């Protein structure tokens, strides 16, 4: 109808429903209009600003913001939030003695962030030698979501200075020096950082002025759950807003973690398939991360789901979910990156999760060499098991710092088995993989995943 | 009706009975709305902000505020009030001589509280050596409440500036350092702290510019009572409005001890207990302590009242309340934490508090291991008991630096005892417990409770 | 009509299609206008600054703007955008060391730029010896296209501040003068500028002071396509507004890349060719370089059409296109800066791509003296070859820091030829081309161009 509670230029009933922007006008959402390439909101009806971003549903869904902020925050039910980090580039020392970084700002957002004012932290070994806010020399003007500054090709900022005006960074004393001789070496976080946002005013001008990213933050992380993304290099993190529980008042639209996914990153789905840049980010084919509670979360609602698919459950406030691009990822379709092919491995076949499995009729051995592997860290092998039989275990020898020998029961249906070991050293002994079954198995979606050093 | 003396969209009858908010309107409380999920308010129709922060009453009952305030000051009769406190991590000293230390900022309150400028004072043995206010290297950009600056995973923030822009804190003669090497070491304790809040303006826009949190500090403090709630690792401090004794005009509601407590902490009623989080924080579950002036008030309320109990007694404004759930409890139905079991005990009894009791027929005695202890602490063990016949007397040796034996007549219904010792030196003698009875007594709520060192 | 969406002065069916200002209003595209000098402008009917610049579309094209501002920024497709970058004239260090620079700013963009305030970074191999804000000392008043600061006939700006007030620049250590006297020298970049833009305000003066570029740069970057132009000695930049591509509501006009062009660089066009200020820069008399992706984007969109020509693709949001006019070029019909003439030329023929074609019967080598060549510089030499036979293949020989020995077949039809070399020494070996045909060939259009040292 025309009835508009919150006052934002889009009816209660079309919030409620679906509702599509058309000539700088909201229209009811029609099934016709997703192959002219519309896209269907949703929002609070009784909230104008649905996300807790300084920009109501109709400024987000009409586009009617700054041009620089990605599409996926178009979405109401997705905040524009830029996330900057410092990434220390170089550490100079020389003479107490003399201290100097050569830095440069990162944005994973999807919003620009002006005047990028970060905090830093000079932590040696649990000591923080000296926290330093960015003067004048070491501000950044502009920041566009995937960008840095400075930009590339351009040689990392100098950050010398302790305080306000001129100041040299120095070690209280000659421990500091003393026990960097030893071999213990300095990293860099970052507490905070501040900057602004853009507003057009009533003299259609944009103004950065006294609008403050830190009079929302709070109220984002407060009203929304956490989305990473890492895919090896790039890495974007997101938050949508979700419905908060025992609140009748709130009327935020719920929606699963796949559709959130999509929402989030704008990844294309192809019927069931999801993708993000041609990368897939379906959910057999990555690596989830959550926390305690949000682990306990899922496991509760999978049993009352029949379907019983992460992806499938629904979004709630305070969420923190991590998904990693398997770095090795094998599937016999139509992908497969491992340096080395598989032994024993037979292509024919029909009961696969998508178009085929793998047919294993005694055991598979891989020797993946260490040139394309990273020492040091700590690594996760996956996959799919399948067997009808179950009467058949399979057990696994990994080659790693401390030499692995599992075992694994797998159930009739397809079931996700994951192994967790470190490899130590490049020049060090090669990287063995074995797994042996009675009988013959089903095998599909082997993955080999970079974790935490 | 439609009469609103004070101009806050809540009509006079309404703010006098019961009210809830419904699609941004007030609208009269029915008993038939709790079970969708709405609560009942109560407030005075005579002034805007009954509670004395920022926000009105409609502001808070509506949910019209920053998203980051806890559901809890929802209520027009609980406070916003950030309680902000600084803890100091770390000490360093090093050539007169420098000193600097690693600090943590800490929120217990219910509202967040933005541009944090705490004010800190260094003692070292009653002397103060110097006042220092927080830089701009030092202010924290956003506190959210039961959250810290930096965040966990970050380290402490430095602080060495005494004065503004650059300066180094530094001890005035070299006694500071001969008393230093004698054993005297130095404690941090915060004076004042400074922030802002946010309100939304015209434009829409969330401003925390001219907004102070110290032009309602007292005005908060002066019309409210303080309760402090502390879980051993956690606390929660809460101010909750109350009217003025002699005053005709103040229109403040009434409401008790127990109806104050649920209101500031949302705590779960299940018909007649109380739970936080899933802990107990029932009268007879937790200690309660008090100053002179509530304890004395409390003592001559009680008298007349017929069920004398400390829940049912009517709130009153300059109170102060320390609720300490219990280290050990045990009840002998669903909660018993002690490592060592307890020496004759008979749980066939039917006249216990809530389900049953403890049949004592004879002494008990415990042998509690100190590695579950705190040295250098002052601890109280209480407990209920009952005996009819009123003929019996128990004596208790409990063993700590000063053996303790001491004698208590049990009254005829359930009374609560409580017993004071120290404990001094994690390698030091075992701590023994025993009490003996003359006949067949009847135990409940057996607590050993932490107190100040 | 007179139906305004975006409220611009101009109406939706006049911005869909053409249209002109006279008299300071928007009338429609007659084709009569133009022997009168108007010029036909489309925009966006739902946007009213189009190109994301400050101005509208309005003010752009009925030039109600700045008049320092270039003309070819009138159009509402191309966006007023300064590009200002420092150049380091001289290097001075004198005695730890003082280092000094004296530099000049330049501007190649299409608007003035008022308060210039650039970063730059001091860097000698890799590390950032220190970034460096301009101080009031060394602030532009005005910086207008194509102009410098100071003017010309005019010193270098002096820079030796590090900070603000009254600083001086130093090397942090002895090491700095130890690398600088082995032989490593150092560069000067700029991170970031910062300026201000001229507009009118209600009583009819122009004000600088509110009105900062650093918040349209983002917007500018994010909805339009880089074209760049170097001549040898100036460098044009321009930014020309594109459509998003799955984006419905885009309304963005779509334009080839020799439409971008003639719009952005006002180049007259005699029919087919194009001129910038008599010298052409049509397709094939220019070197064009792109990035990856662009240089994908065209190859893909090359294959659909039937013209195949790279000004005929359709400009697309994210381009960067790099236009070199090449420093010799040769047509034999109204341009040869040779100094040395070729060898076995017969310019009786009418197959050539304009007027006539070059008859080689056998083989052509040119002797170029280093003289007009730059040292230590790449160069390409690029041409168009025709063969209808198809049976004769073209062997090259170049004299460069390595002699290139290379082999072509050309087509049945004109087809581009292009081979890089190096020449490296100024009193070296003097520079040999050469090019040997088994029958008759068709030469045409003959360039050497600079590359990157
Ligand atoms: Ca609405
Ligand atoms: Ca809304
Ligand atoms: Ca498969
Ligand atoms: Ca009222
Ligand atoms: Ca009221
Ligand atoms: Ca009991
Ligand atoms: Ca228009
Ligand atoms: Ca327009
Ligand atoms: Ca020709």
């Amino acid at each position: 109808e025309d009835l508009d509670t919150d006052n934002d230029n889009i009816p209660d009933a079309y919030e409620k429903n679906g509702y599509t922007i058309k000539d700088s006008i909201a229209v009811k959402w029609n099934d016709s209009f997703a192959e002219q390439g519309y896209k269907k909101y949703v929002s609070s009806y009784l909230e104008s600003n649905t996300a807790g971003d300084p920009y109501t549903d109709y400024q987000k869904a009409s586009g009617s913001i700054d041009k620089a902020i990605k599409l996926e925050a178009r979405d109401p039910l997705v905040a524009a939030y830029p996330v900057v980090g410092v990434g220390m580039e170089n550490l100079i020392i020389s003479t107490s003695a003399y201290i100097n970084a050569n830095v440069r700002y990162y944005n994973t957002g999807t919003a620009p962030m002006y005047k990028v004012t970060p905090t830093t932290n000079l932590v040696l070994d649990g000591e923080t030698l000296a926290t330093i806010k960015a003067q004048d020399n070491q501000i950044g003007n502009n920041l566009s979501p995937n960008e840095t500054y400075p930009k590339k090709g351009l040689s990392p900022l100098a950050l010398n200075t302790m305080d306000q005006f001129n100041a040299r960074l120095i070690p209280i004393n000659y421990d500091q020096l003393k026990k960097l001789d030893s071999g213990k070496q300095i990293k860099l976080e970052t507490t905070q950082v501040s900057g602004n946002y853009g507003t057009k005013n009533s003299q259609g001008q944009i103004i950065t002025e006294g609008n403050s990213w830190s009079n929302y933050i709070s109220q984002i992380d407060s009203v929304s759950a956490s989305i990473i993304l890492d895919t090896g290099s790039q890495t974007f993190e997101r938050r949508v807003a979700a419905k908060e529980q025992g609140n009748p008042e709130d009327k935020t639209p719920e929606i699963t973690i796949g559709e959130a996914i999509k929402k989030a990153f704008s990844a294309t789905k192809n019927g069931e398939l999801l993708y993000f840049n041609g990368i897939p980010i379906d959910e057999s084919c990555v690596e989830l991360i959550f926390d305690d509670n949000t682990s306990e979360i899922i496991k509760e609602q999978l049993k009352y789901l029949d379907d019983k698919k992460i992806y499938n459950v629904k979004l709630e406030r305070g969420m923190n979910i991590l998904i990693k691009v398997p770095s090795y990822f094998t599937n016999f379709d139509e992908y497969n990156n491992f340096p080395a092919s598989w032994s024993n491995i037979d292509t024919k076949n029909q009961d696969g999760l998508q178009s085929v499995a793998n047919k294993l009729s005694g055991e598979t051995k891989i020797i993946i060499p260490m040139s394309k592997l990273k020492p040091y860290k700590r690594y996760v092998f996956s996959g799919y098991s399948k067997d009808p039989s179950t009467s058949n275990s399979i057990t696994v020898n990994i080659k790693s710092k401390e030499q692995k020998t599992d075992y694994l029961v797998p159930e009739k249906d397809y079931t996700k088995f994951s192994y967790e070991f470190e490899t130590t050293g490049k020049d060090s002994s090669d990287i063995e993989i074995t797994l042996t079954s009675s009988g013959v198995i089903f095998l599909d979606n082997l993955s080999i995943t970079e974790l935490n050093s």
